[PDB]
Parts: C-alpha cells; sequence; structure tokens
C-alpha cells in the first residue's frame, strides 16, 4: 500500500545515509596496520631483535674506515681543518660489508651484477625478507596490484672506471634511482605503482605518506616503503668537513652539552603496509596503526638550510586535527636530533611550545631520540625511528638515550612539560591507549610527522591438538648449499624446549615457496626428525625416511593405475581405519552399498575379526581388492590429486570404471559379487605363469592353452594344469624363471567360454552414464565413452589378453608423464618403468605406488606422497594438519660472493 511503500523508501534513504557517511569517513580517514619490517644496520645488526636488543642493552655501533672498498686511508686522513682534500673525522659507523651478492638466485649474469651499485642488491635482499617475515608466501603476490615507494639517493658508485663493451647498456641501467624500484617490481612481478622519490634525508616519511593516501584511495592492496642509503667514495665526508660541521670524534649528543656535527652511518630499512579491515580479513598479523600525517614547507626564512619554530609547530598541528586527536593524548615523541648546536634548540622550544604547554604535572611527555648510538643515516633516519617505536611498543618498555648527563641551558626544562629520557622505563599496556609520533626535518625545508598508535586486543584463542600422528616436513631450495643450510637452520631450530612441531611443520608447508631443489622428512617424534635433518645436511641421505629431488616442473598430467589380481596380503589397514576417516567412512559406504546380497561385511574381514571368511577365496578376493583399491583412490583424490586419465588392468578396471563415474557403486558391487559367483564354480581348470613375446608364443605350439603381456618381458600364459605342468618343465629346462599367480583356473582361455552367455543373464541393468575422465581401455587400445561399456564389453574383457603395455606406450607418447599405482603391493612398477623408458616420451615420468607388503601404515602412505611430491607434483599438505597455528621461522640463507669494481 501507501504507508508501506513510503516507509521502505524511508528506509532505504535512512540506509544510503548510513552508507554514505561510513564511505565519507573511509575515505577521509582510515587506520592503515604494519604488518612486517626489515633492516640492514651498521655493527653488524641485520634483524629487528638484534636492533632491539642493542638498543635496550644500550651501546654504540662507532667503528673505523672501511678498507676493502679500496680507499686511500693513509692519505686520506689528516689532522688540519683546513688542508684541502683531506678531513679531519675518522671514525664513524659504517654497515657490514656490500660485496656479497647472490646473482644466481635472482638471475644475473656476472658482469651484470659486477655493474649494479650495492644499493639495489640490498633493497632486493630486504624485499625478500621483508615478504618472508609477514606469512607471505612471495610467490603469491604475482599479477597483485602491490606498489613500492623508497627513498633513493645517487651517492655515485661506480664511475672511476671507464666505458668498456656495455651493448647491454648494463651501465647505464646499473646507477639510476627509478631502476632500482623497477627492478624490485620487476623481479618480484608486482604490478602496482612503482615510485623513487627523494627530498633531502626525510624522503622515507614523504614516501610513507604516499603510500598511506594512495590505500586509503584505494589504488592498491599493499604498500612496500623503505628507505637507502649506502656510501660508496669517502667525497660527502670531505665535502662535510669542508663546512666544519662534523663531530671530532663522530658522535651525535642530541639535547646535550657540547653539541657539535653529526655522525654519518648507512643502512636500508623497509616496512609492509596493508589497510586494517582487510588485514584483519585476511588473518594477517598486526602490529601498530597509523592514524595520519602532515607535511608543509619552511617557506622564506633565514638563510636556506635554517630550521624554523612556526613551521614546525604548524605541521603538528595539522597532524594531530587530520587525526582528529588531542595533544594530550601522546606518551612519548621520536625526535628528530642530528645534534647540530643551532637545530636542537629551536626543536625543543618548539616542542615544548606545542606539546608542553596544559600538560599534566603527572604525565610529561617523555623525549628522546635514536640517533644518539646509530647515528645519522641520511634517508633512512625516519623509518628507523618509527622501527624504533613499533619495537618499544612490542616489548612494552621504552629505551633510554645516551649522552644525556647535562641538558642544553638554552632549552627551559623547569616548565615541567616535556622530560627527557634519562633511563629505561616500564610502558606496559594498561588502561590508557599508548601512543607516539614519529617528526623528520628536511634540509630542503620539507617537514613531516607521523602519529602511530598501539595495535588492538589480541584475539588470543590458542589450542593444541597434537597427538602423536605423523607429520611431514618440507624443504626446498634453488641451490645444494642453500638446501643444506636450510636443513640446518631447521634442525638447530627443532631443538627448543617449545618444539611445536605441528606449528613447524604447517609453517614450512604453506608460507615458504617450493623451488628446484626438494627434499621431504615424516617423522612423528622430536628426536627422529632431528636425526632426519642432522643426517640430510651432513651431504649424504640414506635413511628409508628420507627424500629429496630435482624438478623444473611445477604441474604434470596424471594417469591413475588399476593393477589386476597379484598383491592380496593378509592385512589392508587396520592403522588406517583407526587414523583415516575417509578410507573407513569409504569402505562403510562400500560395505552398505553391496551389504543386501551377502552377510559378512568387509571391515571386519579387513580388521581380522574372529568368525570372518578366509582369504583364500574368489568371493572374498574380489570385492575385498576392489573396495580397497576404491578407497585408496578417493583417499589419493582428498589431497587434491585429480586424475587426468584412468587405465584399469583385468578385474581392476571395474574400480577404473568407477572412477571414471560411468556407473554407480551400487550396480560395480552388484557386477563384482556376480562375477566371483559365476567364475568360483569354474574351479580348478587353469593356472596362471609369468615369463621373448615371439618365442614363447611359438614354443605353445605342441599345447592349445597366453594370458597378457605389461612389456617387452612381461609376459603372463594361462593354461591347463597338465599342458601348463609340461610347459613349466620346459621351461625350466630351459633354465628361464617362471612363477605361478594364485589363481584356480585360467582367465582369457577357452575356459571362459564355457559360463559365456551365463554371465548375460546376472549382467542385466547396466545403465552407463557419460564420464568426465578420459577412461582408455587396455582391451580395443583406445579411448572410450561413458555409454560403450556394457555386458558384451565385460564378457570381451573376461575372455581377450590385454595389451597392457601398448596403451602404456601409447599415453607416454601421449604427453602424459606422471604415472602413480593404487594397489596395496606394487607389482606393475617394474613393468611400467620398463616401458617408459623404451619410449620416446619426456624424461620426467615418475613411477610411483601407494603402499607396501609390510608397510601398511599411515606414515608409509605419507612417504609415498612426498616421493610423488619431490619430484614434481603438487601435494597440498596442510590438510594432514588439522588445528594446527603457524611459527616464527628464520629466513632464507643466501650464499653470497664479492661483487665489486675496482678503480
Amino acid at each position: 500500500t501507501d504507508s508501506e511503500k513510503v516507509a521502505e523508501y524511508l528506509r532505504r534513504a535512512t540506509l544510503d545515509l548510513r552508507a554514505a557517511r561510513q564511505r565519507i569517513r573511509e575515505l577521509e580517514s582510515d587506520p592503515i596496520a604494519i604488518v612486517s619490517m626489515a633492516c640492514r644496520l651498521p655493527g653488524g645488526v641485520n634483524t629487528p631483535q638484534r636492533l632491539w636488543e642493542l638498543l635496550r642493552e644500550g651501546g654504540e655501533t662507532l667503528s673505523g674506515f672501511p678498507t676493502d672498498r679500496g680507499w686511500d686511508l693513509a692519505r686520506l686522513h689528516h689532522p688540519d681543518p683546513d688542508n684541502p682534500g683531506t678531513s679531519y673525522v675518522d671514525k664513524g659507523g659504517f654497515l657490514d660489508d656490500a660485496a656479497g651478492f647472490d646473482a644466481e638466485f635472482f638471475g644475473v649474469s656476472p658482469r651484470e651484477a659486477a655493474a649494479m651499485d650495492p644499493q639495489q642488491r640490498l633493497l632486493l635482499e630486504t624485499s625478500w625478507e621483508l615478504v618472508e617475515n609477514a606469512g607471505i608466501d612471495p610467490h603469491s603476490l604475482r599479477g597483485t596490484a602491490t606498489g613500492v615507494f623508497l627513498g633513493v639517493a645517487k651517492f655515485g658508485y661506480g664511475e672511476d672506471t671507464a666505458a668498456a663493451e656495455d651493448v647491454e647498456g648494463y651501465s647505464v641501467t646499473g646507477v639510476a634511482p627509478a631502476v632500482a624500484s623497477g627492478r624490485i617490481s620487476y623481479t618480484m612481478g608486482l604490478e602496482g605503482p612503482s615510485i623513487s622519490v627523494d627530498t633531502a634525508c626525510s624522503s622515507s616519511l614523504v614516501a610513507l605518506h604516499l603510500a598511506v593516501e594512495s590505500l586509503r584511495k584505494g589504488e592498491s592492496s599493499m604498500a612496500v616503503v623503505g628507505g637507502a642509503a649506502v656510501m660508496a667514495t669517502p667525497g660527502v665526508f670531505v665535502d662535510f668537513s669542508r663546512q666544519r660541521a662534523l663531530a671530532a670524534d663522530g658522535r651525535s649528543k642530541a639535547f646535550g652539552a657540547g653539541a657539535d656535527g653529526f655522525g654519518f652511518s648507512e643502512g636500508v630499512t623497509l616496512v609492509l603496509l596493508e589497510r586494517l579491515s582487510e588485514a584483519r580479513r585476511n588473518g594477517h598479523e598486526v602490529l601498530a596503526v597509523v592514524r595520519g600525517s602532515a607535511l608543509n614547507q619552511d617557506g622564506a626564512s633565514n638563510g636556506l638550510s635554517a630550521p624554523s619554530g612556526p613551521a614546525q609547530r604548524r605541521v603538528i598541528r595539522q597532524a594531530l586535527e587530520s587525526c582528529g586527536l588531542e595533544p594530550g593524548d601522546v606518551d612519548a615523541v621520536e625526535a628528530h636530533g642530528t645534534g647540530t648546536a643551532l637545530g636542537d634548540p629551536i626543536e625543543a622550544n618548539a616542542l615544548l611550545d606545542t606539546y608542553g604547554r596544559d600538560r599534566d604535572a603527572d604525565r610529561p611527555l617523555w623525549l628522546g631520540s635514536v640517533k644518539s648510538n646509530i647515528g645519522h643515516t641520511q634517508a633512512a633516519a625516519g623509518v628507523t625511528g618509527l622501527l624504533k617505536v613499533v619495537l618499544a611498543l612490542r616489548n612494552g618498555e621504552l629505551p633510554a638515550t645516551l649522552h644525556v648527563e647535562e641538558p642544553t641551558p638554552h632549552v627551559d626544562w623547569s616548565s615541567g612539560g616535556v622530560a627527557l629520557l634519562a633511563g629505561n622505563q616500564p610502558w606496559r599496556r594498561g588502561e590508557r591507549t599508548r601512543r607516539a609520533a614519529v617528526s623528520a626535518f628536511g634540509i630542503s625545508g620539507t617537514n613531516a610527522h607521523v602519529i602511530v598508535e598501539e595495535a588492538p586486543e589480541r584475539e588470543h584463542r590458542e589450542t593444541t591438538a597434537h597427538d602423536g600422528r605423523p607429520v611431514p616436513l618440507v624443504v626446498s631450495a634453488r641451490t645444494t648449499a642453500a638446501l643444506r643450510a636450510q636443513a640446518a637452520q631447521i634442525a638447530e631450530l627443532l631443538e627448543r624446549p617449545d618444539a611445536d612441531l605441528a606449528g613447524v611443520g604447517l609453517g614450512l608447508a604453506t608460507t615458504r615457496a617450493r623451488h628446484e631443489h626438494r627434499a621431504a622428512v615424516v617423522a612423528s617424534t622430536r628426536e627422529e626428525a632431528v636425526r632426519g635433518l642432522r643426517e640430510i645436511a651432513a651431504g649424504a641421505a640414506t635413511a628409508d625416511a628420507v627424500v629429496e629431488g630435482v624438478t623444473e616442473v611445477d604441474g604434470r598430467n596424471v594417469v591413475f593405475l588399476f593393477p589386476g589380481q597379484g598383491s592380496q596380503w593378509a592385512g589392508m589397514g587396520a592403522e588406517l581405519l583407526s587414523s583415516s576417516p575417509v578410507f573407513a567412512g569409504k569402505i562403510r559406504a562400500c560395505d552398505e552399498s553391496m551389504a543386501p546380497m551377502q552377510d559378512w561385511k568387509v571391515s571386519d574381514v579387513l580388521r581380522q575379526a574372529p568368525g570372518a571368511p578366509g582369504l583364500d577365496r574368489v568371493d572374498v578376493v574380489q570385492p575385498v581388492l576392489f573396495a580397497v583399491m576404491v578407497s585408496l583412490a578417493e583417499l589419493w583424490r582428498s589431497y587434491g590429486v585429480e586424475p587426468a586419465a584412468v587405465v584399469g588392468h583385468s578385474q581392476g578396471e571395474i574400480a577404473a570404471a568407477h572412477v571414471a563415474g560411468a556407473l554407480t557403486l551400487e550396480d560395480a558391487a552388484k557386477l563384482v559379487v556376480g562375477r566371483s559367483r559365476l567364475m568360483r564354480s569354474l574351479s580348478g581348470e587353469g593356472g596362471m605363469a609369468a615369463v621373448g613375446e615371439a618365442a614363447v608364443r611359438e614354443r605353445l605350439r605342441p599345447w592349445q592353452d597366453v594370458a597378457a603381456v605389461n612389456g617387452p618381458r612381461s609376459v603372463v600364459v594361462s593354461g591347463e594344469p597338465g599342458a601348463l605342468r609340461a610347459f613349466s618343465e620346459d621351461c625350466a629346462a630351459e633354465g628361464i624363471r617362471v612363477r605361478d599367480i594364485d589363481v584356480d583356473y585360467a582367465s582369457h582361455s577357452p575356459q571362459i567360454e564355457r559360463v559365456r552367455e551365463e554371465l548375460l543373464e546376472t549382467t542385466g541393468d547396466i545403465a552407463p552414464r557419460p564420464a568426465r575422465v578420459t577412461f582408455h581401455s587396455t582391451v580395443e587400445s583406445r579411448s572410450m565413452d561413458g555409454t560403450e561399456l556394457d555386458a558384451r564389453y565385460w564378457y570381451r574383457n573376461l575372455r581377450e589378453t590385454v595389451r597392457f603395455a601398448d596403451a602404456v606406450t601409447r599415453l607416454a607418447e601421449s604427453g602424459y608423464d606422471a604415472f602413480i599405482e593404487v594397489s596395496p603391493h606394487p607389482v606393475v612398477v617394474q613393468a611400467v618403468e620398463e616401458a617408459v623408458e623404451e619410449a620416446d616420451g619426456a624424461e620426467d615420468a615418475v613411477v610411483v605406488g601407494s603402499l607396501h607388503r609390510d608397510g601398511g601404515d599411515l606414515s608409509a602412505f605419507l612417504r609415498s606422497m612426498a616421493t610423488a611430491h619431490v619430484s614434481g607434483v603438487d601435494i597440498r599438505w596442510d590438510v594432514a594438519l588439522p588445528g594446527a597455528a603457524p611459527f616464527a621461522l628464520p629466513t632464507y640463507p643466501f650464499q653470497r660472493k664479492r661483487y665489486w669494481l675496482q678503480p
């Protein structure tokens, strides 16, 4: 009615208003989470943990000049501050040797690797480490919309050397700021925008602001924000010593007596950013959150490179207003202090003017710096300050600044608004939310201020699911040495008292990319896993529960095989039934489908229950084998291995018919039961023998009884007992070995003709349906259809020979490479391997069984799966690990080599 539709319109208007306001808020200000970080810093620091330890303990990283870079150390040093071409400063914080690199991992000709400056190499390594640390498989990032923003300079590597053969143009592209991010995106295969920016020594925060804006707009889904600065020539030192703007001992003493120049240092630092909602929805880890930022310029001020207080006050107020907060909601501020005798007083006065005014007397703002123990880092200053703030938030402590024992008399600390950090002070999580600010000032006159806030409450929800079940471990690398180093790392990590085996397994399974060289170990106890890892890291692997291989392709066409009689070994399972739920469910369903006609249950026979039929009977051999085979096929399919082709053999073809989907389970079970019941009557009229096809064919001339051929030397002969015995004695006289098979008749012989049409009455109502797989018959050696199977086809199958080898060779020539068996015991693996080798197909063909006569446990199945996986077949291991949680893991063990350009 009218009122109903008017009320509906009112409701729609209200809902749309809510949505519009929410969208406006999302576009204006949306929290952005920090996922992970990576860094390389002087003093042998390459992990955030080491940096936090150094900051908390309290220490410096001062050092002497490098030597491998070829600098003229003897002549460069001179005590005269006015001597041209020299400097009066010899100490400094110099980063670890940069000539190391692993060109083969990324893939680069050694000449090109020598061409590139160390900045791009370190950027590549740090980017890979950063991606790995976040818990994201790097190969999963291909084709996404990830963007790169970073601050790079042109310090001047590799210009003294003259030009040479450069047809590839390596020299031009080696040293260029844009090419750095270009190469990063090219190697990682990203597709978002790539930006290289540089604004004095505050470039990193500008890049962070740009990335935040891009993420809020929605143009990109991920952001990689970083800064890099590595010196190559000592020209910068001479240039700055010309101005006498360097400390006497190279120590930065921000906010303290005896302020001097700023010590110099190198470093690279990157972080990964994503929207808070997306990170929460995707289950990533959140460490902190960024609220807002602001930018401005000093404008017309005294001189060119001189700080301006009003600009800093305005930018701080702008950032605070943009965040929608109040100045009384900040606990600590990471100040930008280079130790200069002029910038520090004005910076501190501005900070006291803005935050200090109206500050609570009992809650002073804590002031500190990071450069007091690592020195200036040029474009990487802001990101390093953010790193320190993040670490302090995570550990709940505030590191104390150094060289502060007499505060600068210019700054009036008597107001009490701002308190200077002296010793470590606890900052544990409590009621009031914890926040911090980071500021950065550039030489060109640009200013940046960023507000960071603690992560929300942890979800917790910690559960345990380890029950002693077997666990697989997979390792992979692009080189043998790298593989061994990774194995050693995992082995030493597993010895911790925690040693969450399920967590380590899951992390190895679903966080690290798989490379050419692969290896796997299946273990159920920590001691045996450590033993296997030590063995594989030793260089030579001999243990059975240890597999390894080399593979290039990452996708194979799968063909299932269903061999006939031959395995029938007492006990099919009795350990899977308890463990595997899918296997037990399939067995129970198959038993219920065929339950009507007979009485004894398949499960009871398998479980060796008392009062069950013995295994020496056709009526119990056939359906039990069929059920076991179909259950094993279902179990294999449960791990994401869908067969592209299906091949049967003898009665196994029936099981194949069910795998192809061309028949119903009940109808197939009825067929098997009827065949067994009709055939059991024809007992004691023949036998099989295994043994030169033409030679054996012509040797059968004296008699009138050939069963199947499975290879060049795989010949099966079915014959009447008298003539079979005579031929066996003749072969024994010849000396060629002959083995009989467990059978009370001779199938595919004239004995089959006795029943013949009697099968037809028992084989009515066999209405088939089209099959979604490529079932290929071994009788006609031709691909079949979903309706060509009839009682006539089954009778023909029970009467003619099998050209199994011909079908195998045809499939091998077709293009299929992955061959996998299903029977409880392998009986055809050797013949299939020989036939594949004799064919002209690819040499990457893989043949692997399912179980073994002695090995019938879930561990054996996992070992077979690992053997198939290390050769190229895709396997989703995470299914085998239910209810597990990930774990922290070490990064890739690069194999570095020296690559430097000697002037």
